[PDB]
RNA sequence: UAUUGACGACCCCGAUUGGUUCUACUACAAACG
């Protein structure tokens, strides 16, 4: 885009941004509130982490991706059991709180690896995470492993899968890169 | 029953270990006000 307004880049120097870079730099401050206030263990910023623990020598991008729920929302009138709308509308509903409250839930339990952790993106089915590297596949591990004994356990989730797949659990998967801190 | 009647060199290397252990990329420049 043209520019429009002027930031400061990561050495703090002023540069040129637009209107775009400069609104989604302005939010990044409310961002980093919001996912903080998921656990008082979480470390703000990446700065705060190169702050916090300079001895890492590994980090890790984690992105992690809820599985199934598109193909259970484009056929829940099979799952909420009575064929009525005042069902329809409460399974659909808590089961989408349901999941935001896993994936959040398994993260608070993984996040015991550990705390060298900035969250990026952890809402809904959906989470990724810088760690600190060479705990990336251990967190990761133990967020699946408590993704899925979350998903087990929760009332609203439990029985649409049941229902869905025969097994009254969902899943999740987790790419993770694992890079030099100082890496794009 | 125990006689016949003297010659002639050999060995030339043999057995075994034949790799063992550590370091396997480290900082950077692009990320981050």
């Amino acid at each position: 885009l043209p520019a429009s307004d002027f930031d400061y880049n990561a050495d703090g120097d002023k540069i040129p941004v637009s209107t775009v870079s400069k609104v989604k730099r302005e939010t990044a401050k409310s961002a980093k509130k919001r996912l903080r206030s998921v656990d008082g263990r979480l470390v703000n910023d990446l700065a705060q982490l190169e702050k916090s623990f300079d001895e890492l020598d590994w980090l890790a991008v984690v992105h992690a991706d809820g599985n199934g729920l598109g193909q259970i929302l484009l056929s829940l009138e099979k799952y909420i059991g009575e064929q009525t709308n005042r069902n329809y509308i409460d399974k659909y509903r808590r089961l989408s709180l349901a999941l935001d409250n896993c994936t959040i839930n398994a993260f608070k339990m993984a996040i015991a690896v550990f705390l060298p952790i900035v969250p990026l993106i952890l809402g809904g089915d959906d989470l990724t995470v810088i760690c600190r590297g060479d705990y990336a596949l251990e967190f990761t591990r133990e967020f699946l492993e408590a993704f899925e004994g979350q998903t087990e356990t929760h009332d609203d989730i439990k029985v649409i899968a049941q229902k869905a797949f025969g097994v009254d659990r969902l899943s999740a998967c987790a790419g993770i890169s694992i890079i030099k801190p100082h890496f794009p």
